[PDB]
């Protein structure tokens, strides 16, 4: 194996010990397009690492400043200040591919405003935040995915971020909370009657399933939405994605099964994941 395959080989460990799903359909794709998804998907997350590293933004400003070096200077060699390895795959992939660079700066300027996190007053700021950690992450992915990129492509790319942003934070009620972070927007919080701190010490009760249910509802619609314009990408990514989307469905019934539960964090097994992508792939 070559320098530059111990890189992305790299990037991969860290997407599959982060998310056993994504990694599942993403390593599904031809070799030089779920390489470059490694290499993002790694950049992501340790941008989303970042803070708590040292306990500030240090790290965070030295990967950002990587990020711009390529932006600025390609086919430059580069001495990265944050992770190497990392940096040099999505600079292999930035010579191949056009990468929306603003996107990653969007993304990092969502994770420094998250140091100072306050609750979202209203749904229209709990929807910003999901294009700024999600959306923004379709938007960077939309080149590998697609053969002719439009708006439409981005579009669609970045509904299908947010929907699973969306369904993160249905999955993760409790942990956020024990992280002392509520996603729910408290104008939704105060309409439902509902108290996450109350939830989480005394259970779930009808007001929080039916909160739950609302937000359960969007991110339902905007999945069907993707689907129905799972067009806009390569013919190769298209099962692709839609495996990734439907095993994310898959978490919203499983948090039902458990009861809305505020004290683990639920998950499809693997062999469920088997399963869908067999239903999806006999349409293919
Ligand atoms: O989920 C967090 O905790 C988080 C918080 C902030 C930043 C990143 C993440 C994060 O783990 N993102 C997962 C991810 C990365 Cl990282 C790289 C590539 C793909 C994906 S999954 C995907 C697939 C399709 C689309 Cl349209 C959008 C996404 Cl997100
Ligand atoms: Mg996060
Ligand atoms: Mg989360």
């Amino acid at each position: 194996m070559t320098m530059m395959d111990m890189n992305f080989k790299y990037c991969h460990k860290i997407m599959k010990k982060h998310s056993k799903s994504f990694s599942y359909a993403f390593d599904l794709l031809p070799e030089d397009q779920r390489k470059a998804v490694w290499a993002i998907y790694a950049v992501c997350r340790k941008i989303d690492d970042s803070i708590d590293v040292y306990g500030d933004i240090q790290f965070l400003n030295q990967i950002k400043e990587d990020i711009q070096s390529i932006e600025k200077y390609p086919y430059e060699y580069h001495h990265f200040q944050s992770d190497r390895r990392i940096m040099m795959a999505l600079q292999h992939v930035a010579q191949h591919k056009n990468i929306a660079f603003q996107s990653f700066y969007n993304l990092i300027d969502t994770v420094y405003k998250d140091q100072h996190f306050t609750m979202f007053e209203t749904d229209a700021e709990l929807f910003g935040y999901c294009y700024g950690v999600a959306g923004t992450v379709g938007e960077v992915l939309t080149p590998i995915l697609s053969d002719h990129e439009t708006h439409q492509t981005y579009d669609v790319a970045r509904r299908l971020g947010e929907s699973l942003q969306l369904i993160n934070i249905l999955r993760d009620v409790g942990e956020d909370f024990e992280n002392e972070r509520i996603y729910f927007s408290k104008q939704r919080l105060k309409q439902y009657e509902v108290d996450i701190a109350e939830v989480y010490q005394n259970g779930v009760n009808n007001h929080y399933i039916d909160l739950w249910e609302y937000y359960a509802a969007i991110a339902e619609k905007d999945f069907r939405d993707v689907m129905d314009q799972i067009k806009v990408f390569s013919i190769e990514a298209q099962p692709i994605i839609e495996l990734a989307a439907r095993i994310y469905i898959e978490i919203l019934d499983e948090v039902r099964q458990a009861n809305y539960t505020l004290h683990e964090r639920v998950f499809v097994e693997k062999r469920k994941k088997a399963k869908l992508f067999h239903e999806i792939n006999s349409k293919y």
